[PDB]
């Protein structure tokens, strides 16, 4: 079963990465299985929702008392160094949060690391049927 570990915010740097203190470790991650438009892109820059997608990832790991980490039952880092995960803030999901706001789309999924998949499309079918950011 997945379970929950406690962790630090030092530092969000994109929609979709973030850098934390883990278990006295200061340690890049990367949500798992969302992409997010970019502001950090390789080769376009500042793409539209980037600086939107951005923000909401910060204010809503900045705002919280708690948050947590949740590693899939594969792989947990990827070929940079990065750790792959599911983050809550609050017990909230921030990689759904941004799915369902229409901030991030859902990523191609690699088995075994595919828990919550269908939680997250189920979030992106909505905020597409409600026209939202990327989808408007």
């Amino acid at each position: 079963k997945l379970h929950k570990e406690p962790a630090t915010l030092i530092k969000a740097i994109d929609g979709d990465t973030l850098k934390l203190m883990y278990k006295g470790q200061p340690m890049t991650f990367r949500l798992l299985l969302v992409d997010t438009p970019e502001t950090k892109h390789p080769k376009k820059g500042v793409e539209k929702y980037g600086p939107e997608a951005s923000a909401f990832t910060k204010k809503m790991v900045e705002n919280a008392k708690k948050v947590e980490v949740e590693f899939d039952k594969g792989q947990r880092t990827d070929k940079y160094g990065r750790g792959l995960a599911y983050i809550y803030a609050d017990g909230k999901m921030v990689n759904e949060a941004l799915v369902r706001q229409g901030l991030a789309k859902v990523a191609y999924v690699y088995k075994p690391n595919n828990t919550h998949e269908q939680h997250l499309r189920k979030s992106e079918a909505q905020a597409k049927k409600e026209k939202l950011n990327i989808w408007s």
